[PDB]
């Protein structure tokens, strides 16, 4: 028999092969950093110094023959291609007419972006996240933000994944006009310039490749030489742990929506839809696409953009075209892909899209039932209420009234029910709507008791400016505080108020607040009671479920209340 092959581990690159080439100690254009191959190129060097070498080799993975080739004297390189990622026990055999001889087995890894080579992620979840047996039809969604791994120190293994059906990964940018990104300051706009070098306008890219796939997380077992790292390798291992979890990239958002306004031109839609197909073929752990255009018709971050006439039909065409592309991917892969969108729910946002036409292409609409009031001006109100608060004026809720100056309201007030009823009345199916919950507050200072027109209600006061605070308090920008900051600095464990704050609840609106009458600090947020109200409301109307922005800001209380308020319910999943 031939001499048994002896595998050269070092010069077969210790048997780590990857279908994706990712650039590692550099930051460059997306097309220079990311290259995906349908088949991994496997090159394994072996030698046979004593004896006869034979004529032909065979390579086996877990005892099944996967490749064959010619022996070349004393040193051969087995070269072949392989599609399926995984961990395999490889042996190499040399054969001639006298017989065959095989190497010792050795583990080969073929990395792919579905995480087929990875073990289930080890989790490190705050134990205040409790266990529920919510029916699997109900959507329990949240957004995980790519930048949460920095100051916020919240990583994929912190997510309470057994309590989630859908994770929206925020946010994938679109190359092109992106002036709005400069409003976040820092290196965000420059990082996008770098990512888009050599990329066509209106194609998707990864905004921060360090966070997405370069950074080594010791809790995930990453080493500096591991071929896929970052949040994306953790999401691939999370999918190995929880295979029914849907992980969806969210394209756009408040700061990254400026390129959508050029989708009035079909050529730019076609460039975008092709780039998304290519993205989902590259990053196989993703299960569809979420489009967060804020907003058709304008009123987002770009004051100079928005076309009430033309953006709606462009959004509908985009959805049509994306569902054609996703059906191509379902035919190619045999998988199911979801198409979703987060939308504004103010009447002036909903009137700009004919949702009765768009929703036929969509699996779910994530209704952004939050940010109704905030520190952008000095008018207090409930940022995430279901219904109209006691602070509002006669006829403000339905929009038939006049304001304090006698001027007509232009539409119904910003509440979750006004927006959900406007979507339902035009024929959007309840079972496609997912109601949003806020894991943060918005706030003001300067709301002192003398400014209140009703002394029992701080929402009738007037502010002097935004809430101010530090990042240890969960204030990452003025006017916005993490829920877990409100719990540590304003509520306390018994929910009865600390540090000079008092708790109140508008039982008509279904909306909580904390108020420090000394400083005039007032914060509008969601809490256990108001999230139980939203789940009861979702069960009453047959909505798909609930989602939240953003998971790093919860301490478990808000996701627990999302499950508690949906207990017992089931829903028909959209077809
Ligand atoms: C990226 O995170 C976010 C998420 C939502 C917002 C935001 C910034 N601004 C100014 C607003 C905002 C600003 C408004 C407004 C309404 C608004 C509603 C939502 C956001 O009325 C007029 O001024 C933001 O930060 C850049």
């Amino acid at each position: 028999a031939p001499t048994a092959p002896s595998i050269d581990m070092y010069g077969s690159n210790n048997l780590q092969f990857s279908k994706i080439e990712l650039a590692m100690e550099t930051t460059s254009g997306y097309n220079d950093m990311v290259k995906y191959h349908e088949l991994a190129k496997i090159k394994v060097k072996f030698n046979q110094w004593s004896g006869t070498s034979g004529d032909t080799y065979n390579v086996y993975f877990d005892g099944v023959k996967v490749a064959t080739g010619a022996i070349t004297g004393s040193q051969t390189t087995a070269s072949f291609e392989y599609g399926q990622g995984g961990l395999y026990q490889m042996e190499i055999e040399a054969c001639d007419a006298t017989g065959c001889s095989k190497s010792a087995p050795v583990e080969i890894t073929i990395a792919d972006t579905d995480g087929s080579h990875l073990k289930p992620l080890t989790m490190n979840v705050d134990p205040n996240n409790k266990s529920y047996n919510t029916d699997p039809s109900i959507v329990m969604g949240t957004y995980f933000v790519e930048w949460g791994i920095y100051g916020r120190d919240y990583t994929v293994d912190n997510m309470p994944v057994d309590n989630l059906t859908h994770i929206l990964y925020g946010f994938i940018p679109i190359c092109g006009p992106n002036e709005s990104v400069k409003s976040v300051g820092g290196n965000s706009f420059n990082a996008l310039q770098t990512a888009c070098r050599g990329v066509n306008d209106y194609e998707v890219v990864i905004h921060d490749p360090w966070a997405a796939y370069q950074k080594s997380f010791p809790q995930a077992g990453h080493e500096y030489s591991t071929p896929i790292k970052g949040n994306y390798a953790m999401l691939m291992a999370l999918k190995q742990r929880n295979p029914d979890l849907k992980i969806i990239p969210s394209i756009g958002g408040w700061t990254l929506s400026d390129p959508f306004y050029d989708f009035v031109d079909k050529k730019n839609r076609d460039t975008f839809v092709a780039s998304v197909k290519k993205f989902l073929k590259t990053w196989k752990f993703y299960d569809g696409v979420d489009i967060d255009w804020e907003f058709p018709g304008g009123g987002g971050a770009a004051a100079d953009k928005g076309d009430p006439v033309n953006d709606g039909p462009a959004y509908i065409a985009l959805m049509r075209e994306l569902r054609v592309m996703l059906d191509e991917l379902e035919a190619e892969t045999g998988r199911t892909y979801e198409l979703t969108s987060a939308i504004g729910v103010g009447y002036d946002k909903i009137e700009d899209v004919d949702y009765a036409d768009a929703v036929q292409y969509m699996d779910y609409i994530f209704a952004m039932t939050y940010d109704f009031y905030g520190g952008w001006n000095n008018v207090p109100g409930h940022q995430t209420a279901l219904y109209c608060g006691s602070f509002m004026r006669p006829g403000q809720c339905d929009g038939g009234g006049v304001d304090e100056n006698g001027e007509p309201y232009k539409g119904p007030a910003y509440t979750a029910d006004n927006g959900i009823q406007l979507l339902l009345a035009q024929g959007v199916p309840a079972n496609k709507l997912v109601l949003g919950t806020a894991m943060y507050g918005r706030g003001w200072e300067g709301v002192t008791p003398d400014t209140l027109t009703d002394p029992n209600d701080p929402m009738t006061g007037t502010a002097t400016g935004k809430l101010k605070g530090s990042t240890a308090q969960g204030v990452w920008e003025d006017g916005v505080i993490d829920y877990k900051g409100i719990k540590s600095f304003m509520l306390g464990a018994n929910n009865t108020g600390i540090n000079g704050f008092e708790y109140g609840y508008d039982a008509q609106a279904e909306a909580p607040w904390v108020w420090n009458r000394s400083t005039g600090e007032l914060i509008t947020f969601d809490d256990h009671r108001s999230v139980l109200a939203k789940g009861n409301y979702a069960k009453s109307l047959g909505l798909a479920g609930l989602f939240s922005w953003e998971i790093d800001a919860d301490n478990g209380d808000i996701l627990n209340a999302m499950h508690e308020g949906m207990a017992g319910g089931v829903v028909t999943p959209p077809n």
